[PDB]
């Protein structure tokens, strides 16, 4: 038996992913003066740092 | 038997795929400062880093 067939397809498919991380530091300090010098930790240390 | 045809056909069909992949990195850190000198782990080696 003869049957007619319609070619009628159309078929579509997306996908789609992303990630993201991020960190950051910065702290920084002056070398700390008091009484009108420079305070001295130890021998040879300041009162300074500086992260980034 | 005499039969006539018509002569009417059209046939259109496309496909199409694609894909992506992507990934990046970067990381750096400054030579970290304590006390108002650089810090040193080990005999040589800085709190510092780089990735790319």
């Amino acid at each position: 038996d003869i049957i007619t067939v319609t070619l009628d397809e159309t078929t579509s498919a997306t996908k789609s992913a992303n990630a993201d991380l991020s960190k950051t530091n910065e702290a920084q300090m002056d070398p700390l003066q008091v009484g009108g010098e420079e305070l001295q930790i130890g021998g040879k240390y300041n009162f300074s740092y500086d992260l980034n």
